[PDB]
């Protein structure tokens, strides 16, 4: 069934995940429309992945606006919750993503990526690029100077085009 099928689609990561105290909470993804997006690669068992949570608390600090999204490779479902109980970052639900590390070329882990509103990719490699105090200022010209065009999404649905569009072949 087509209908069934293309509702889902629709219907594509309504929700994304985070916790508040050992309380698993949920937002519309609504929410992040028009908003720019980190996209965190990572998993429990990733030694590199748990030091980056750093990194990325001193980028949230620097860029409050840009909203970090994890994204899991988590290998039980505890150890997915007890990585959002740890680092309050949204999340995808807990699923298997190898699907948009080969739509990215992921390499390897941990991986972090910019995307513009409109799903453009800002940064391929963000993880490198917020290492040194350089960024911060010229990641904010970046940003401040991005000239975003208008984009409609399939079933306008952002997570749908950035996750599942079909461009990467």
């Amino acid at each position: 069934d087509k209908t069934a099928e293309y509702e889902k689609y629709a219907n594509y990561m309504n929700y994304l995940y985070y916790y508040q105290n050992n309380e698993l909470k949920k937002i519309d993804s609504s929410y992040f429309k028009d908003k720019y997006l980190g996209l965190f690669f990572g998993a429990s068992w990733c030694k590199y992945c748990v030091t980056f949570i750093d990194s990325l608390n001193i980028f949230k600090k620097n860029f409050p606006n840009v909203e970090i999204i994890y994204i899991p490779f988590d290998r039980t479902y505890q150890e997915y919750q007890s990585f959002l109980k740890n680092t309050n970052f949204y999340a995808l639900p807990f699923d298997n993503y190898l699907y948009i590390c080969k739509k990215y070329q992921i390499k390897n882990l941990p991986s972090f990526m910019l995307i513009t509103p409109n799903n453009n990719i800002l940064v391929k490699d963000a993880a490198q690029l917020i290492k040194t105090d350089e960024y911060i200022n010229n990641l904010k010209s970046l940003i401040k100077n991005y000239i975003i065009h208008p984009k409609t999404f399939q079933f306008n649905n952002r997570f749908f085009d950035l996750f599942r569009n079909l461009e990467h072949h």
